[PDB]
C-alpha cells in the first residue's frame, strides 16, 4: 500500500482489492494498480475511467490481466454501466499489460498503429483497432468513432516514440500518461525506449494540444497543476 514509485494513498482514495481508485470529477475517476518489484518494492501506475452517455470508457489497463479484471470489477460495483471502450497510451506494461483481460470481457480497444506495430516486440497484446494522428498531432476522426469526451493526442515521440494523450473534454482533466512527470520529479523516469531530442518539443506540444486543463494526471504522480508540464519540458531540454 506505500509504493517505491509513485504517489502514496491519501484522502478521497478508496482501496477496492489490489487497486485504488480516486474521484476526481462527477464522471472521471483515476486507476491505480502496484507491480511489486522483486528487492525493491511495489510502482504504482494511473489511468482513468469516464462515465460518458450511459457507458463508461477507460483509459490504460494495469500492470496485469488480473489487476485489469479487478478495475472492471470496480466499474460494476460503483459505476453499473457498460465498459464500452479502453484505449491504451503506448505499448508498456504499466499501459498495457492487461489487454487480455479487456479482450475476454469483450471491450473493443484502440491504441496508436505504432503502439500495436511495438506491442508485440515490448511483450503486449496489441489492441483490436489502430489509432492514427494527422502531422498536426490529432487523431483522424474514422479512426476513433464513438469516442464521446475523450479528445486524443499523438504529441511527439518522448517517453516512448508511440505515446500518446488524452483530454477530457468538458472537464478541467488532461491525460499525460508516462510523458509528463510531476512539477517537484527529480528524473523523466525510464528514458531507455525515449527520443531525448524531441521530449521537450512533445511534452510541449501536450500542453498545448490541452490549453485549459488545469488538472494534469499522469502514469505515477497524483494529479497536478500545469507546472507538471513546464518542469517536465525543463528537464527535457537538458536532454538535448
Ligand atoms: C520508470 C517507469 C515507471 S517503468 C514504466 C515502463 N516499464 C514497464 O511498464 C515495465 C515494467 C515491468 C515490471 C516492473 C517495472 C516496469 C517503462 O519502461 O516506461 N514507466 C516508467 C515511466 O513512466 O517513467
Ligand atoms: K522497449
Ligand atoms: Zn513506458
Ligand atoms: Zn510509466
Amino acid at each position: 500500500i506505500r509504493p517505491t514509485i509513485g504517489q502514496q494513498m491519501e484522502t478521497g482514495d478508496q482501496r477496492f482489492g489490489d487497486l485504488v481508485f480516486r474521484q476526481l470529477a462527477p464522471n472521471v475517476w483515476q486507476h491505480t494498480s502496484y507491480l511489486d518489484m522483486p528487492g525493491f518494492g511495489a510502482v504504482a501506475s494511473n489511468g482513468l475511467i469516464v462515465r460518458d452517455g450511459g457507458r463508461v470508457l477507460v483509459v490504460d489497463t494495469a500492470w496485469t490481466d488480473d489487476q485489469t479484471a479487478q478495475i472492471l470489477n470496480w466499474i460494476k460495483q460503483e459505476i453499473n454501466l457498460p465498459v464500452a471502450l479502453a484505449v491504451v497510451t503506448h505499448a508498456h506494461q504499466d499501459k498495457m499489460g492487461g489487454m487480455d483481460a479487456l479482450h475476454a470481457a469483450g471491450i473493443a480497444t484502440y491504441a496508436n498503429a505504432l503502439s500495436n506495430q511495438l506491442a508485440p516486440q515490448e511483450g503486449m497484446v496489441a489492441a483490436q483497432h489502430s489509432l492514427t494522428f494527422a502531422a498536426n498531432g490529432w487523431v483522424e476522426p474514422a479512426t476513433a468513432p464513438n469516442f464521446g469526451p475523450l479528445k486524443v493526442f499523438y504529441p511527439g515521440p518522448g517517453h516512448t516514440s508511440d505515446n500518446i494523450t488524452v483530454g477530457i473534454d468538458g472537464t478541467d482533466i488532461a491525460f499525460g500518461g508516462c510523458l509528463i512527470k510531476d512539477s517537484k520529479a527529480k528524473s523523466l523516469g525510464n528514458l531507455g525506449d525515449a527520443d531525448t531530442e524531441h521530449y521537450a518539443a512533445s511534452a510541449r506540444a501536450f500542453g498545448a494540444a490541452f490549453p485549459k486543463a488545469s488538472m494534469i494526471v499522469m502514469s505515477h504522480s497524483a494529479p497536478d497543476s500545469r507546472a507538471a508540464i513546464t518542469h517536465t519540458a525543463r528537464m527535457a531540454d537538458k536532454l538535448r
